């Protein structure tokens, strides 16, 4: 038996990569050591006449289907092999975390790479890809997975990692925007409030979202108002309400986040104060990314 096979030290290619293509004699001893070596790709003629064909700064062109026809001069016999398939392929990189998030404050954000190629095959086994992470203009780190270690206003941005193989003509790349979400107090709930009994109970906390810089593409931020009453001797807190509309004990929570009972009873005398939470909305869920809590308003119901 004498038989031909094209074995290549790739899978597939991306571009800029160097591979090499061996035509392969095979079956039984001794085999034919006089040889000639003929080479095609698509079916066209290909310069190349020695057992191995090589390939460096792959481009496109060099993409193909392989063959080689070894004839053996003694006897004239020639043999050709199966087609080789080279197919060049590219890198998607893929960041974990969403896309655009707003972080906690006081917090080390952690960040990790993925990497596939998109024939679902590696070139070789031991094929080494480059990271490099950038915000803007500087680099940040050369390892697949990097930390933001307390992450504070000014380091909101869009962050980069750019991945390459064997040459950075094959880079590809994927970005994530975080930016740091915090509240702002703009007017805290009254510190004492004395009310006839009979009249209207109204409390107020007024606070906002506080984001710098350019906010576009992040996701929707909510806040919820959380309202407490605690009365003398009173153990826990009873919690009125969370959500706008009513809510407990007579009282009802207005679409601004505002706590509102139409007539005091001598039993609404109490401490109150608002919990306000800062929601981002990702995918089909939200998340808590920050909280205020009132002063508490001294509730005096008199005469
Ligand atoms: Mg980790």
């Amino acid at each position: 038996a004498f038989t031909v096979s094209i074995q290549s030290n790739k899978r597939c290619f991306l571009a800029g990569d160097g591979f090499t293509l061996t035509a392969t004699v095979a079956g039984d001893e001794p085999l034919p050591s006089n040889l000639t070596y003929t080479w095609t790709k698509d079916d066209q003629p290909h310069e190349n006449n020695t057992a191995t064909l090589t390939v460096a700064d792959a481009t496109s062109e060099n993409a193909g289907s392989y063959k080689v026809t070894v004839q053996d001069t003694d006897t004239m016999t020639s043999v050709e092999s199966e087609v080789f398939l080279m197919e060049e392929a590219e890198l998607i990189v893929n960041i974990t975390e969403p896309q655009h998030f707003y972080v906690s404050s006081q917090t080390d954000v952690e960040l990790h790479a993925t990497v596939k190629f998109s024939g679902g095959k590696t070139p070789a086994d031991n094929y080494e890809l480059h990271y490099s992470w950038s915000k803007g203009e500087d680099v940040i780190d050369t390892t697949q997975d990097i930390t933001i270690q307390e992450f504070t206003a000014d380091k909101n941005g869009v962050y980069t990692v750019k991945v390459w193989g064997e040459s950075e003509d094959s880079a590809a790349s994927a970005s994530t925007k975080i930016m740091l979400a915090t509240m702002n107090v703009d007017q805290d709930v009254v510190e004492s409030k004395t009310v006839a009994l009979g009249n209207e109970i109204s409390l107020n906390y007024v606070v906002s979202e506080d984001i710098v810089g350019d906010s576009s593409g992040m996701p929707n931020l909510t806040i919820k108002y959380n309202w407490y009453l605690q009365r003398e001797g009173q153990l826990s807190p009873t919690l009125i309400g969370s959500e706008v509309g009513e809510a407990l004990e007579g009282f009802s929570i207005t679409p601004d986040g505002h706590l509102f009972k139409e007539s005091a009873t001598y039993d609404d005398t109490a401490k109150f104060w608002c919990v306000a939470k800062l929601y981002q909305q990702i995918e089909d869920e939200t998340v808590e990314v920050a909280a205020s809590t009132s002063r508490k308003c001294s509730m005096e119901v008199v005469k």
